């Protein structure tokens, strides 16, 4: 009936089981045929694969789930032992992300939270036992990338060398949390060029490394 559930049903019929990189393939292929700018984009896996790759992260929060492509990817890419914290204010997204995750074979390496990324960041400590996260991919409302960047560090989720990787951070653009990622002492930011074929445009991944309180 919704985008959402064609997708998914799209991954189901069509994707091997148990096999996360047939799992992407069919929502590119379905995006492709299918959808309109949905953020269709090769470079940006490339990017997200490597930043994984290169800090091998033990524990990532992901801010913005939608139907969990972004989750089967980043998870797919984690050791044993790791894991994934994907936030979600939308409960039908979060329920097709459960199950793009249990089709993807990746449902033990990540949890699902369900809730808006203000209310959810400050209970991390206290109700989910995190002591600091190794990374954060912020991919949720563009207005909330600067507050809860604010809020993870308040919340003392961050510590030196903890990996903020921020998408579509041009298109339609995050420049206050920019502003503030390049100008603080306490982030190192790498910028990444983004090419999105449907609407032809430049858009970024910024990546920031917390440096510890400045
Ligand atoms: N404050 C908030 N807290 C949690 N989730 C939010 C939020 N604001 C928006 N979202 C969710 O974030 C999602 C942005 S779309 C994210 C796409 C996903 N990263 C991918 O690559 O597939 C939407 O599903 C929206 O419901
Ligand atoms: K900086």
């Amino acid at each position: 009936d919704t985008k959402e559930q064609r997708i998914l049903r799209y991954v189901q019929q069509n994707a091997k089981p148990g096999d996360p990189q047939s799992v992407l393939e069919a929502i590119d292929t379905y995006c492709t045929q299918k959808e309109w700018a949905m953020n269709v984009g090769d470079a940006k896996g490339q990017i997200m694969d490597a930043v994984i790759r290169e800090y091998s992260p033990s524990l990532v929060l992901e801010l913005g789930a939608y139907c969990g492509y972004s989750a089967v990817r980043m998870a797919r890419l984690l050791q044993p032992g790791a894991r994934l914290l994907t936030m979600e204010i939308n409960p039908d997204c979060a329920a097709i992300t459960q199950q793009m995750l249990n089709f993807a074979g990746l449902q033990d390496k990540v949890t699902i939270l369900n809730g808006a990324s203000q209310d959810l960041i400050p209970q991390l400590k206290k109700k989910y036992d995190v002591d600091t996260l190794d990374m954060v991919f912020l991919d949720h409302w563009k207005d909330r990338y600067l507050p809860d960047t604010l809020l993870l560090e308040k919340c003392g989720l961050l510590r030196k060398g903890t990996v903020l990787l921020a998408d579509n951070v041009i298109v339609p653009g995050t420049p206050d949390f920019l502003a503030y990622v390049r100008g603080s002492s306490s982030f190192e930011c790498t910028h990444y060029s983004s090419y999105l074929e449907y609407m032809k445009v430049v858009d970024g991944l910024e990546k920031a490394i917390y440096q510890g309180p400045s």
